[PDB]
């Protein structure tokens, strides 16, 4: 029992974090096999960020302009290139601690764990989701660029995110591990902004099921609605349109709670336009949307009674 | 910017988790040096986990009765003994991944990271606070016993918790790494229930300071209070009494924001007697009490 935002154990990722210095700029790098991946703006001074010319800026660099520290072993960069918005640094030493890994591009609404690093030293870990506007709501200070996001499946770490920068609203932007940003963002000093941040309706619903299993059922006192009637209300509070596929995904949770989906949307309808009236749902006053259906079932598994109900 | 419950990186603990099977019962253990620490009810069966006699139960068992696995590597048990509610198994090898470590007994109000494991395989990491009624609001399934709570001070793992029992209300109970339970609980299926919890006043104030650091200033007002006037308001709202040591611990956040601690207590006192009235604090209408002053600092620089 219990329901908590849970991150993946970070050990396999820690063994890959290194510090990367160029000139007077430092940030973090990802050391896999003989390659160190890091955000390309490590080759920049603060004044360069306004209109950097990365190719020209990098042409000026030699292998020995790049300084890579792994714990204390100094690696030797023996090659370098730019791939989209990342540098790939070839090092002499192949990381003995490399895990099985994939480079994947995560989709909005899915979750991942973040290993926040400073000076190449892991400092903390937490769970977040790729937002529909292609930002994430992280916790990053200066020097955190190069920290990575990841999901672990069996013994394989699948890396989805590398951190680059902060938007004025305090949310964060970065790239996949090929160097391609999520969203419209670019690694130069310019006015950029997160779009209309919508709310991952599928996750809110998944979360509402988690509340029922953990004893919260007060909000369930409405009669079934329809998808069109639910979608209509969900328009102005910026909730993504509910779809049949989303309903199918929640089928296991409806079956375990005995609470049909369109019955749970009846409750969500009420919650959105009239609020919570000062109560709480799983200790929260806000509708949580960074738990996927997968996430909620992993923590809320159950038992199937095999009489035949209605 | 940004502010979230974040746990410590768990790799140093992941390298110490092992699997301990004693009959048909499996839970996790902690392998430091040549010793595997694990909850002693691994030796019970369901019939035993009623009212067991451990020293009795233990006498029948011998070394070969303990299957201990670090991954696929089976370890051979070279001895065994009970220390309070833990077993200590002596084994062939000093764990090569034994980090610098120490055992600590945490106090109510403090937080730690939990590495939830199953069959000796780590599966999740999240942040917890020791409640004043000495329980934990964790997330634990069957076979999570032996999972550990820890903090990390640079390269030293401080182990403060090992998981044993789930209580009726769904909150959790366990021991320090010497096997003494936090709180009055026992590793017996007997009637026992968490006492009435209270709110961790020091951590609510830390959280209001984190709010200020992250923009929210509306609740700041203009009065002050002594400790006494504050505590008389707080007692009413089920809050822990605030001591002068608590005030001192809040110095750095007070200095870094410019709000005197007893000024922040006047702000809090008002929020309890008046409510928030449609306004939010870090987006919430409820007062969070599971961040310590240290957790806020570590994250707000």
């Amino acid at each position: 029992s219990g329901f908590r935002k849970m991150a993946f154990p970070s050990g396999k990722v820690e063994g890959c974090m290194v510090q990367v210095t160029c000139g007077t700029t430092t940030l973090n790098g990802l050391w896999l096999d003989d390659t160190v991946y890091c955000p390309r703006h490590v080759i920049c001074t603060a004044e360069d960020m306004l209109n950097p010319n990365y190719e020209d800026l990098l042409i000026r660099k030699s292998n020995h302009s790049f300084l890579v520290q792994a714990g204390n072993v100094q690696l030797r960069v023996i090659g370098h290139s730019m791939q989209n918005c990342l540098l790939r640094l070839k090092v002499d030493t192949s990381n003995p601690k490399t895990p099985k890994y994939k480079f994947v591009r995560i989709q909005p609404g899915q979750t991942f764990s973040v290993l926040a690093c400073y000076n190449g030293s892991p400092s903390g870990v937490y769970q977040c989701a790729m937002r529909p506007n292609h930002t994430i709501k992280g916790s990053f200070l200066n020097g955190s660029a190069g920290s990575v996001g990841f999901n672990i499946d069996y013994d394989c770490v699948s890396f989805c995110y590398m951190h680059h920068m902060e938007l004025p609203t305090g949310v964060h932007a970065g790239t996949d591990l090929e160097g391609k940003f999520y969203g419209p963002f670019v690694d130069r000093q310019t006015a950029q902004a997160a779009g209309t941040d919508t709310t991952i309706t599928l996750n809110v619903l998944a979360w509402l099921y988690a509340a029922v299993i953990n004893g919260d059922r007060w909000f369930l006192n409405r009669f079934t609605t329809t998808l069109n009637d639910f979608n209509l209300v969900a328009m102005k509070y910026n909730y993504e349109p509910l779809t049949q596929d989303h309903v199918d995904i929640l089928g296991p949770l409806s079956a375990q709670t005995g609470i049909a989906v369109l019955d749970m949307c009846a409750a969500l309808k009420e919650l959105l336009q009239n609020g919570m009236n000062g109560r709480t749902i799983l200790g929260s006053t806000i509708l949580e949307d960074e738990f996927t259906p997968f996430d909620v079932v992993r923590q809320c598994s159950g038992v199937t009674f095999q009489g035949k109900f209605k």
